[PDB]
Parts: C-alpha cells; sequence; structure tokens
C-alpha cells in the first residue's frame, strides 16, 4: 500500500462530473473543479485542467494525471507549510502516508487549523491525538473515511485498507 493506492480507495474514481460529500463539482479521483454551483462554470474549469474541450467527461489517463499532480501538489503544500513540514518530518513512512491523505481533503490551511491534534502526532502521543482528531467536523461527516485515517495515525500501520 502507499499513498496513492490509499487515495484511490478512498475516493473512487468517476469519469463524468460529479457533486462530492458537500456538493461540489469534482471529477476523477477526488480532484475538485469548483465550489460554484454552475455546473458551466465546472466543465469550464474541467477543461482548463485538461486543455480540452471535455464536454464533462474525461479518460482514465487523464483521470490519473490530474490525481498525480495533485498528490504532488499536497506534497509540497506541506513541505511549504510552517505549520505542517515540522509534523511531517517527525512521521514514520505510514504516518505520513496519513497526512498527506489530510492536506488532499481538506486542503492545507484546514489541516494547519488542527493545532492541537498537530502538536500530539509531533510528540508521538497516538492514542491522544486519534481521540483529539475525531472531535472534528471533518470526523462528523465523513466518518468512515476519517475513521480509516485515524487508525493509520493511531497504529502506524495500514490495517484500515485492507478491504479495498
Amino acid at each position: 500500500m502507499n499513498i496513492f493506492e490509499m487515495l484511490r480507495c478512498d475516493e473512487g474514481l468517476r469519469l463524468k462530473i460529479y457533486k462530492d460529500t458537500e456538493g461540489y463539482y469534482t471529477i476523477g479521483i477526488g480532484h475538485l473543479l469548483t465550489k460554484s454551483p454552475s455546473l458551466n462554470a465546472a466543465k469550464s474549469e474541467l477543461d482548463k485542467a485538461i486543455g480540452r474541450n471535455t464536454n464533462g467527461v474525461i479518460t482514465k489517463d487523464e483521470a490519473e494525471k490530474l490525481f498525480n499532480q495533485d498528490v504532488d501538489a499536497a506534497v509540497r503544500g506541506i513541505l511549504r507549510n510552517a505549520k505542517l513540514k515540522p509534523v511531517y518530518d517527525s512521521l514514520d513512512a505510514v504516518r505520513r502516508a496519513a497526512l498527506i491523505n489530510m492536506v488532499f481533503q481538506m486542503g492545507e490551511t484546514g489541516v494547519a487549523g488542527f493545532t492541537n491534534s498537530l502538536r500530539m502526532l509531533q510528540q508521538k502521543r497516538w492514542d491522544e491525538a486519534a481521540v483529539n482528531l475525531a472531535k472534528s467536523r471533518w470526523y462528523n461527516q465523513t466518518p468512515n473515511r476519517a475513521k480509516r485515517v485515524i487508525t493509520t495515525f493511531r497504529t502506524g500501520t495500514w490495517d484500515a485498507y485492507k478491504n479495498c
């Protein structure tokens, strides 16, 4: 298991524009297009991202390319973030994957706001961090995915990703 297989497991793969859990226009592997309510705005962002007239539908390769860019960007955002970087550097390889997962889902800003949780991860207080992470809108809105990520931080293994 690796970050790619992990995220592919959590987000799924859709070749036509869809609405995410929050009601936002998305395509491929969790690639947010726009928070705007206009499907037209969404098709426009899509065409711009892909470099061609897609008519709202993309191929597997196109989906994968967007996915590769998004993972890369998430990693680079963590490395450029003064709050995130030190945590990431302190973690083992599995747990790093967990943090990357959160950033991909909720953005750099969102994650950096988890002040107390970040501090506990840095101190390697796994059980305490797992409990604090769960006290969030994140966990309440997408509890199955959050539990999977939280278990990853708690155990430092890929057990939560067995049935993928």
